[PDB]
């Protein structure tokens, strides 16, 4: 699809299982999700936002669906404002800007 | 042109007679600019992201130009760690996502 900026570009994702909105974010280089259970090891790592930083639980490799397309990689799950999808994901589902 | 999404999308943006480069950011409502003594009246603003929330002012009707486009609208300027284009700006310029 052909994604206007107007509004907030929000989408549907799949991941666990479960379905969620999340944002398409060309500015974060990762993959942030508000808590949840994920199924999987996991290893805890720090990520820096605009405010400051944040204790995250990293999952690899996880199978992550957006917009119906299939992706597999890192997801950071901790206390984001909001569910973002970054380049790590858009990469893998062929997502670029242009103008 | 097309920007992919392997590396972060930066571009280079001139406003207020300076040259700066910024992040193509789908993920911010508003252009946030770094440190910066811009002339005019401003509106003090918190915005929050992950991490928490930092001080900004906001000054409107700002002209940008981002690649050769032209732009004016609302700017955010406060200690953020990177410059920002937000929908704001990003949608003047004719961005959109594609995949
Ligand atoms: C979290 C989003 C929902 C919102 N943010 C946009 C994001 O793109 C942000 C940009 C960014 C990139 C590098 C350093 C700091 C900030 N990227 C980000 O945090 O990425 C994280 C995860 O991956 C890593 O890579 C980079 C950092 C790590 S925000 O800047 O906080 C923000 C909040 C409110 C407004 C108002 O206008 C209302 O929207 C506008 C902008």
């Amino acid at each position: 699809p052909q994604i206007t900026l107007w509004k907030r570009p929000l989408v549907t994702i799949k991941i666990g299982g479960q379905l969620k909105e999340a944002l398409l974010d060309t500015g974060a280089d990762d993959t942030v999700l508000e808590e949840m259970n994920l199924p999987g090891r996991w290893k805890p790592k720090m990520i820096g936002g605009i405010g400051g930083f944040i204790k995250v639980r990293q999952y690899d490799q996880i199978l992550i669906e957006i917009c119906g397309h299939k992706a597999i990689g890192t997801v950071l799950v901790g206390p984001t404002p909001v569910n973002v999808i970054g380049r790590n994901l858009l990469t893998q589902i062929g997502c670029t800007l242009n103008f």
